[PDB]
């Protein structure tokens, strides 16, 4: 059983969450990504903020899986017409450390991204940008992937949500028994974008692993991710 | 698409819920069974509260299934060691009316509860007792019922979180596309319960439902439900 | 030094507050004075919840008035275009008991309302009733009364704001050294109130006193009060 | 009768707020001075954020001074034993520029800093560094300024609520007819601050004015002010 909340960032989480790439705490929130001087976000970079206690995903002497659920809040900062990358929530073994920044969200590898078996992560992206290098959605979209930049499947995200410079909630669950993450991102509007899909963990991940949360960005600079908020619970 | 967002019950509600049975607002909230001038909640009574506009569900000439999502919370009035029945929140025809009280939650009749060819209902209960009357968990719980009172699934209710005293936040979302129905209960201490389960609307209910929350008592009175707050998003 | 804090009155403040006439809670809240199976409120009520815990107002030889804030929100459910008689925040000796129901909002006596020298109690009044038995506006007004019904110092309270249907948040903040009392009613929609007069503790009021907040009705049934929250710190 | 609400800032609060110095926004929130890009606050800084939109404070042959009430949320990160210099909320004429940094916190200068009748500003100061350059407090205080950065009251700031590391929220009025200055300073813990002065913009402000907020450093570097949220009324 593992839990924890984060009303915000305004604390020294120094001694509760792991700092990959370039994440950091930035005035209560988490920036995975950095930005120079003058805010304006850098190429190429990619972050990841990870919780420091491990998770207990599942057994093997007793093949029960684990149930849990996350929450987070974030916003959005565009200052173009073309935002890149986005953000995900993951999963991943404890020793697992930033990857490729751009379109592989810190979490794969460029040689990798697009091979299930050699990869040890199940996220559900929020992606702003439709890549030509691997099949994708040709629009904006949030989707789940298991081992793979190539969601199984994915859900339509509204350019007006996107762009509205409003802040998200982003709610993501599993049950354990029934084998199914759901995915529901909500804006203060009157829009909720909900995605379900089976997948066991077991076969994707290894018995203990550690959550957080990922962003990164390309060549384009009118995209900075910000976490608000974000809590956990998990019980075996 | 249809959407609505009740941060509390204090405006005129009147022209935007039909109240069934029992139903009516209390003091900004939702109180689906009476209580007596002492605040002793009366036995054996049922209620419920609906949305007046339909929800499309799904579509025949299209096979096209609707996502929704619906949030709310309500806190458990109890004083005493046995609080009966407990709520849930549900979908049914547009002309559907309250049902048996106890442990039918005012959503089935005492006749037809379990058959499910009987029924036009799918709900998420939260059972706060086990009757012997049919199958169910000798503890209290939370299901997924799809046409009938006996749960297609259900999880464990800890009564540490059912007698906290403390305000519950009810999350549960549909993905058209997937077919798959998932609950989140969470309190503010640090609990987390997820139900998920796939369960096809199409198959279970008319193109066109309304949406809702019920609750109903038996001999005991030990138990009182209010409903805080509530809202509801959906789309085609 | 005393301080307490009610986000809501779900939880059995019973060990905590005490309800002097009608007073009481309902769903979550304060109602001070009581309504029918009908949800109409009763005639000629009055209800006031002190809190449990006294407070040092002051002391003689150490020269030093206590300082203090509070800060509560409330709901006038008006049903009619003659609600009364309203609501008040007020300080009082200890032992002090509801008086007057009416336009003397609970806290003062018919024979003696308008007599300093007779009464002790310092309080905040929102009257929504315009009384031609004393000297007072002729419209709806928030005030700072001193052992009388007749405000020291008073402030027009519009009507979009009473008939508003809206939560409103008051707060009351007094230093002891300055000898000034201040009240601040705010809308959520875009306006404050603002109300201050200098007035000292020690020559109206004993050096330990208790605080509550009252309401009460007369011939109309066309408004019911609720305190949905309230908290208070104080400091000698 | 001027008002304005910044939940956070997030927005693009560009047309709205006039940024003086080093002051900026980040990250939903408003940073008035300066830091490296390792998150270390720069050396004599100085930032000012007065909104745009000019508040009518008085008038003559009308004979009526404006009402108002302003709150806000700040936090105070620091990492050190030395934080200063502080920040203040304040009026001053809609030309007035940043001043001096250090103990003036950007609202006066060296040279004239304790002359009244040189000076065109009232505030209220959050000291969090006592200055042997002129008379006041020997231990960290909040204040009310009257053309002066020698306050003319103060009230002891407990050093446990300010390296608390918790969100403030500070609450300033000001009742027009009884001209009266009242500030209450908040922490989630229990500990309220209450202040309040008379004091009569007409003889120390012009007509017209411009509302904002302020903060500097010295030789430390310890100290970095942050507000998350701001709104503001007024009412001739
Ligand atoms: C406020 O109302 C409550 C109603 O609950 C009163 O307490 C109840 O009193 C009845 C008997 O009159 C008991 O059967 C209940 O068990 C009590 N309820 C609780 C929660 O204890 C209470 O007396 C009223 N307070 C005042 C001052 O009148
Ligand atoms: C919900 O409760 C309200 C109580 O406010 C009921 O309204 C009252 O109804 C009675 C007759 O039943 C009238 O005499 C009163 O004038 C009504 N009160 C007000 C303020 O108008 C209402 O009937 C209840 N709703 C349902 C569906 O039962
Ligand atoms: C506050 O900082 C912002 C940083 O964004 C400054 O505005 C930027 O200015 C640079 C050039 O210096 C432009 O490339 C950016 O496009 C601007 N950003 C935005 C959002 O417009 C701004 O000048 C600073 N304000 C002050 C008073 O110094
Ligand atoms: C996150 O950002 C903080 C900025 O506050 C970094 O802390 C500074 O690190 C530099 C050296 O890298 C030190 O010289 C400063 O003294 C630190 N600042 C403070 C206030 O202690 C921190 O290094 C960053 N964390 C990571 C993992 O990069
Ligand atoms: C014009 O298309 C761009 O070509 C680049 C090589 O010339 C590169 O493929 C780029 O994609 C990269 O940037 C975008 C936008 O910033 C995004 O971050 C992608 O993930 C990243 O691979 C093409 O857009
Ligand atoms: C002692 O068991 C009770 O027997 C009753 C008949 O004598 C009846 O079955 C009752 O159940 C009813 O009340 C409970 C508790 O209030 C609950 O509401 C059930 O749904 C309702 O059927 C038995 O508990
Ligand atoms: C018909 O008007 C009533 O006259 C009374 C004397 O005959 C008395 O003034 C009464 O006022 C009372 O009711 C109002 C409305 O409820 C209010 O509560 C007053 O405080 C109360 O004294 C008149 O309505
Ligand atoms: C070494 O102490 C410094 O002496 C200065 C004169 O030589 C001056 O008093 C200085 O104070 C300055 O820094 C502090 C801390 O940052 C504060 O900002 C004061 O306002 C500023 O004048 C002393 O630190
Ligand atoms: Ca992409
Ligand atoms: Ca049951
Ligand atoms: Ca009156
Ligand atoms: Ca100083
Ligand atoms: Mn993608
Ligand atoms: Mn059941
Ligand atoms: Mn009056
Ligand atoms: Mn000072």
């Amino acid at each position: 059983s593992v839990s924890f909340t984060f009303p915000n960032f305004w604390s020294d989480v120094e001694d509760s969450i792991i700092f990959q790439g370039d994440a950091n705490t930035t005035a209560g929130t988490l920036q995975l990504c950095k930005t120079n001087q003058y805010g304006t976000p850098l190429q190429w970079s990619a972050g990841r903020a990870l919780y420091s206690d491990p998770v207990q995903l599942w057994d093997n002497k007793t093949e029960s899986v684990a149930s849990f659920y996350t929450e987070f809040t974030f916003f959005l900062k565009i200052t173009g017409n073309g935002p890149a990358d986005g953000l995900a929530f993951f999963l991943a073994p404890p020793d697992s450390d930033v990857k490729d920044a751009g379109e592989y969200l810190g979490l794969f590898n460029k040689s990798t991204a697009t091979q299930p078996s050699k990869n040890q992560v199940v996220a559900v992206e929020f992606d702003t940008w439709t890549n030509p290098n691997f099949p994708e959605p040709s629009y904006r979209h949030i989707g789940i992937n298991v081992n793979s930049i190539v969601s199984v499947a994915t859900k339509r995200w509204e350019d007006s949500d996107i762009f509205s410079g409003k802040i998200a909630t982003a709610r993501i669950s599993y049950d354990g028994s029934a084998e199914i993450l759901t995915v529901v991102l909500s804006y203060p509007d009157g829009s909720d974008y909900i995605l379900s899909h089976s997948v066991d963990m077991r076969q994707n991940l290894p018995e203990s692993v550690r959550v957080g949360i990922s962003a990164s960005t390309g060549n384009n600079q009118f995209l900075t991710v910000y976490i608000l908020s974000w809590r956990f619970s998990s019980n075996l």
